[PDB]
């Protein structure tokens, strides 16, 4: 259980569905950090008691550690960037920051089967795979206690809500998973008594039964 949540990336619309499902069914107090996000989120997520707005970037070292002072968890919306990544990680580690919850990409480790894997890797810039991997290995070698989440091709359906937890080195199958089922691993994964499952693991997310070549058209 935690109570104070800071939400990196939170332009995002995995963030922003998180946002929205942590108003609704917790009384987690939620820190926003991100470019114009007063502009770039619904006035539904934003005009909220429970919700303070910090704007800044991943550069900006002071608004940064402003909105993870105090954290209990830290959620990183994108992990995009090595250089980002390593900003973020020197800001909680001069707050004494600990638990981290990071979204990547599931394929990286090589973990989709044949033909998802090489249909997923070209349909991706080469230059979005370098810098999920670099900032993938940035987490990977701080001392944080960190979960990243890899998830399979987006899509959104408020009617799919069902996924599957897939433990590092497990063939990755699930072609797909939906927004709103991500945000309710996240969910679940924030109301985790034990952590021990989540503590520095990396662990894939997807829509049961989706054993395609490519991702739907839903
Ligand atoms: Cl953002
Ligand atoms: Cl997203």
């Amino acid at each position: 259980m935690y109570k104070y949540i800071t939400i990196l990336g939170a332009a995002g619309q995995i963030a922003q569905k998180l946002t929205a499902t942590l108003l609704t069914y917790t009384d987690m107090h939620i820190t926003l950090y991100g470019r114009q996000l007063k502009t770039r989120i619904p006035p539904e997520i934003i005009d909220h008691e429970r919700v303070t707005v910090i704007e800044g970037s991943f550069q900006n070292p002071g608004k940064l550690e402003q909105a993870v002072t105090n954290a209990e968890v830290v959620f990183v919306g994108a992990m995009e960037s090595g250089s980002d990544m390593a900003s973020i990680v020197k800001a909680l580690s001069r707050k004494n920051i600990r638990r981290v919850i990071g979204v990547s990409m599931a394929g990286l480790s090589g973990e989709f089967p044949v033909a998802l894997e090489k249909w997923t890797f070209d349909n991706l810039p080469i230059s979005y795979v370098q810098g999920e991997r670099q900032a993938r290995n940035v987490l990977r070698e701080s001392n944080l206690n960190y979960t990243i989440l890899r998830l399979t091709w987006l899509y959104n359906d408020p009617e799919k809500t069902d996924y599957e937890l897939i433990p590092e080195g497990a063939q990755f199958n699930d072609a797909q998973v939906s927004r709103e089922a991500v945000v309710k691993a996240i969910f679940d994964i924030l109301h985790a008594a034990d952590e021990t499952p989540f503590h520095r693991t990396s662990i894939g997310v997807g829509e049961p039964g989706t054993h395609y070549d490519k991702p739907s058209f839903h």
